[PDB]
């Protein structure tokens, strides 16, 4: 089997995007975050907080025939941002694109943090990162993907997120028409539980190629690009004016100026990020102070190849027996 959806950004910055899921039957369509980083799928529902709901479509599993109490069974989740959320657990269909699993684990959330509350575009997050991180107990559960994967033609799925623009997530196969050249592929470690790879280096603008090994994770639900303060600043040296402000939380730069673009290296092969990529635009509305799309990993504990770097590529989540990860540029 395959299936193919298309995912959308929830705003005019590409914050981060929604894909639209089928859970139960009849089936209840809600728009969730597809997160590489973490490996839940939880939704608003009828059993959240009714003060922490604000606009969010909601599954109701008590309308859905084929959904089922998974007994005991509790979840709770914080994630990289300060968010979190938590509740209890359903069995149900879920359909992604056409692809359908039966029994996935539906966690259903009785609370949510602020931040979920406040944007009203994003139902719940669907998990695709491996297995080990899912929160669930005491009987953890299993992804959307891990639970496919078996059925799928090839044991994989893609991510091809637009710039300002839809993109695409396809399961079970490498759409050949979606790039240009070639994929290039490098070792994953889930040790972690994360698309971990080594990065061979950068560059800055039309400067030279840095080699030099990043260690870091592909991770389609965070929205910016973190890497080394050395990296960042090398960057951000380049744009006249540009510079980390505390009381902002990062970099900033004048939103007169015309970024660079941003190379990172996979194993010999470069994905070039253009310099409006990094654009996030004023740091409050009317201000000419831009927010940067690049900055610094330090106290995060590890790098974030987030969507500011994956949607500059094609990118292929290999969960063959050793997983790994192929990037082509398109």
């Amino acid at each position: 089997s395959t299936g193919s959806a298309t995912t959308t950004p929830i705003d005019s910055l590409d914050d981060a995007y929604i894909t639209p899921v089928q859970i139960g039957t009849p089936a209840q369509t809600l728009n969730l975050d597809f997160d590489t980083g973490s490996s839940d799928l939880w939704v608003f529902s009828s059993e959240t907080t009714a003060s922490e709901v604000d606009g969010q479509t909601i599954y109701t599993p008590s309308k859905s025939t084929t959904a089922k109490l998974l007994s005991g069974a509790t979840w709770s989740i914080s994630y990289g941002d300060g968010s979190s959320s938590s509740g209890d657990v359903y069995t149900d269909t879920v359909s992604v694109g056409g692809l359908t699993v039966t029994g996935q684990a539906v966690e259903s959330a009785k609370k949510v943090s602020s931040s979920f509350t406040e944007d009203s575009t994003i139902d719940g997050l669907l998990g695709l990162a491996f297995s080990t991180l899912n929160t669930v107990s005491p009987t953890q559960q299993k992804t959307f993907f891990d639970n496919a994967k078996a059925s799928l033609d090839s044991p994989v799925f893609t991510a091809d997120l637009g710039y300002h623009a839809p993109g695409t997530y396809n399961f079970g196969f490498i759409d050949t028409t979606a790039y240009t050249g070639s994929i290039t592929y490098t070792a994953v470690s889930t040790k972690q539980g994360f698309w971990e790879w080594t990065s061979t280096g950068y560059a800055v603008g039309s400067g030279t190629f840095k080699s030099t090994s990043i260690d870091g994770i592909a991770d389609t639900g965070t929205t910016l690009l973190y890497l080394p303060a050395t990296v960042v600043s090398a960057y951000w040296a380049q744009v006249s004016g540009a510079k980390s402000s505390s009381s902002v939380g990062g970099y900033v730069f004048p939103c007169s100026a015309t970024l660079p673009s941003f190379t990172f290296g996979v194993g010999s092969a470069r994905i070039v990020i253009p310099g409006d990529y990094i654009d996030f635009g004023p740091i409050s509305t009317g201000s000419s102070s831009c927010f940067g799309g690049i900055q610094s990993s330090a106290g995060i504990g590890i790098n974030i190849f987030g969507d500011v770097a994956l949607k500059a590529a094609f990118v292929v989540f290999n969960g063959a027996t050793t997983p790994t990860l192929g990037f082509a540029s398109k």
